[PDB]
DNA sequence: ATCACATATTGGAG
DNA sequence: CTCCAATATGTGATATAATATA
């Protein structure tokens, strides 16, 4: 009837976590498979940063491979600097033609309003 | 209308 | 007469909103 979501939260852990071992097929990876979420506000409406990731990853799963590649960069841990995390996140997400023209086109197909 | 951190007060033993 | 550990209590920091126009 319904698929099953990839990305699940838990309130009272304040956690949200992105099954990585279900799509990779890697039962190690189970480890990495959550995310840690420290600011109250963004720890507010947390049900919708869920909703809309899996949204995003149900329409395309290159995120995936995103995600998974910006975690193992944070694994790494050795001379991880800002810079470098801010190279990582904006070749991966911010350069990444696919993934801004998949949202544009998710905004443009249920827009309902003329201003 | 919480929450993470600081503090005086109780519990306990040595 | 100190030292330990923990409890309940205090204090700062943060968080709330969805009818547009010099």
């Amino acid at each position: 009837d319904i698929l099953e979501n990839y990305v699940s939260f838990d309130e009272q852990a304040r956690d949200i976590n992105i099954a990585f071992d279900k799509l990779f097929g890697r039962d190690d990876i189970s480890h990495m498979n959550n995310f840690s979420i420290n600011k109250r506000s963004y720890y507010n409406c947390l049900d919708q940063i869920s909703d809309d990731l899996n949204l995003v990853l149900n329409k395309y799963n290159d995120l995936a491979y995103s995600l998974l590649e910006i975690r193992y960069n944070m694994a790494t841990k050795e001379n991880y600097t800002h810079m470098e995390f801010y190279s990582d996140i904006e070749r991966l997400f911010i350069k990444n033609e696919k993934l801004l023209n998949v949202i544009s086109d998710i905004v443009e197909e249920e827009y309902d309003l003329d201003l």
